[PDB]
């Protein structure tokens, strides 16, 4: 199994330069509107406690540099909505795809389209952790990059990033502007909650190994949900919601492994260790492939 | 593990079908290249003979599909293992494009598609052994890999099998093999695999980059004792210009390319006891000393 990323050329076709004075990051071109984090209105010192209210009430739209490539896109409007900023264009994007604004939840996996002054550089796959945070790579001049999911042609926005962690570790906000976790976007040092193992990625995980001939692991058991969360939390593993259930579906109807049996197997993984055995190659236990994930490669 | 951005790709892939065959084409100005396998039926591929079943074939057998759109073929030929078929259309999303042959242990993006569509992108190594460690399916044929720099895509693969062991194999845009394969349906293994030392070097590098370093030592090492080591676990040798290529990355940590060495050799020789090194249990041989330098 790879992390594979979605192809990011319906992305790259939005992906514009905002700068003030001389802060530049990047921006999202749809239709006639362009989204970027609020702080490109401050000034590096400003950065370090900033009144965003009163930084906007000093800007104009003829503050606002807005470019594809070097093609100047003129401003005719902006507010602010949350942590990001809305630029009204005089232009539609005519390579605007079929999209739509999600809020994600923790476990859930997107690709990040890595860009510098409005110009793509990679394209890779995250897991948004359960402490909200993702493992990104990220350099300065990165925020404004957006994470995404592909659904037939239409592209899912989850993900626009702001800032580091001192852990090194990345946050950031949904296209409206709301972060994930409690950061704000001010320069001072915020810690994350401690990590956790995404369990319905790890049973995602097991089911996949199952599919691939690799199930020394299942056993003659099963389990409440109840029991399982509780017991799951002592070895520092998210507790299942009623919606992870629903999302092993699949899974479960392809393998014709139950996912409260699966469950037994992973609990009995955890009690026991893997007495030196391995599953799809690996004697440790991936979380950060999500159920659609393992579908995705699978077929 | 980052990928080129794949949208100058997206722009050029294509369906290509003869028969019942149906795989995917790279559409550049106006030719379109794609396995020739394509050509072939289920009882073709046991021992094609290629020249033959393509001398059988007129343009009109060939339907090529760049969405709801489909091109005329007004021209066919054969180069290697690749097939040509010439359109009376030219792609107006061509990028600026080279065909390269990439080295084994240099590292590429892959494009995979189904039925002319991307699917998704992810990064490959060409390994010692002339395989690559894809993530292809039924129907991915002539799905693409490439590095981009600048505005320039340089094409160097292109898919055509899997061998029983999971891994893959294809050709060059001229339609050459990497490694020791063919084109027909048959079970085929490759020689024995190595570990891509120079790489695994760069990603010990960038681990300690990102603050880890509980394998470094204080000891160091001769590049020629390294070396016995390495090939000892079949390691591919490191060579002076490898050792030259890891500059940067020494400089910029202040760990000398042999002291990194002889923390490999340790490893090599010990084991990581359990412990991980970037969140991985093994070590990582797949990212190169430039894949690393971009990155940071
Ligand atoms: C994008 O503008 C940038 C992205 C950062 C740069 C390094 N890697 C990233 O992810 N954000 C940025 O500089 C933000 C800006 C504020 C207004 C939110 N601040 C930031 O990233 O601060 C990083 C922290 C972590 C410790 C080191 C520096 C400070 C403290
Ligand atoms: C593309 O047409 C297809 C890609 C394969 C299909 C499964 N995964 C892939 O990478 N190639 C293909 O079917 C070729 C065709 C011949 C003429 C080269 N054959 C092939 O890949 O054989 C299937 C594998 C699976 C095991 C059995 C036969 C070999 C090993």
């Amino acid at each position: 199994f790879r992390k594979m990323a979605f192809p990011s050329g319906k992305v790259e076709g939005c992906m514009v330069q905002v700068t003030c004075g001389t802060t530049t990051l990047n921006g999202l071109w749809l239709d006639d509107v362009v989204y970027c984090p609020r702080h490109v209105i401050c000034t590096s010192e400003d950065m370090l406690n900033p009144n965003y209210e009163d930084l906007l009430i000093r800007k104009s739209n003829h503050n606002f540099l807005v470019q594809a490539g070097n093609v100047q896109l003129r401003v005719i409007g902006h507010s602010m909505q949350n942590c990001v900023l809305k630029l009204k264009v005089d232009t539609a994007n005519p390579k605007t795809p079929k999209y739509k604004f999600v809020r994600i939840q923790p476990g859930q996996t997107f690709s990040v389209l890595a860009c510098y002054n409005g110009s793509p550089s990679g394209v890779y796959q995250c897991a948004m952790r359960p402490n909200f945070t993702i493992k990104g790579s990220f350099l300065n001049g990165s925020c404004g990059s957006v994470g995404f999911n592909i659904d037939y042609d239409c592209v899912s926005f989850c993900y626009m990033h702001h800032m580091e962690l001192p852990t090194g570790v990345h946050a950031g906000t949904d296209l409206e502007g709301n972060f994930y976790g409690p950061f704000v976007d001010r320069q001072t040092a915020q810690a994350a909650g401690t990590d956790t193992t995404i369990t319905v990625n790890v049973l995602a995980w097991l089911y996949a190994a199952v599919i691939n001939g690799d199930r020394w692991f299942l056993n003659r058991f099963t389990t409440t949900l109840n029991d399982f969360n509780l017991v799951a939390m002592k070895y520092n593993y998210e507790p299942l919601t009623q919606d992870h259930v629903d999302i092993l579906g699949p899974l479960s109807a392809q393998t014709g492994i139950a996912v409260l049996d699966m469950c037994a197997s992973l609990k009995e993984l955890l009690q026991n260790g893997m007495n030196g055995r391995t599953i799809l190659g690996s004697a440790l236990l991936e979380d950060e492939f999500t159920p659609f994930d393992v579908v995705r490669q699978c077929s």
